[PDB]
């Protein structure tokens, strides 16, 4: 799988904090969680 991270499902959005860490947040559910919602 050439790619892995890039390619999240419609609705989710991976952002970063002022420190650098990365987290996953949804817009439809407006929920903050740390995971990789992706299936191959």
């Amino acid at each position: 799988g050439s790619s892995g991270s890039s390619g999240l499902p419609y609705g989710w959005e991976e952002a970063y904090t002022a420190d650098g860490i990365k987290y996953f947040i949804n817009h439809v559910t407006q929920t903050t969680s740390w995971i990789h919602p992706v299936m191959s």
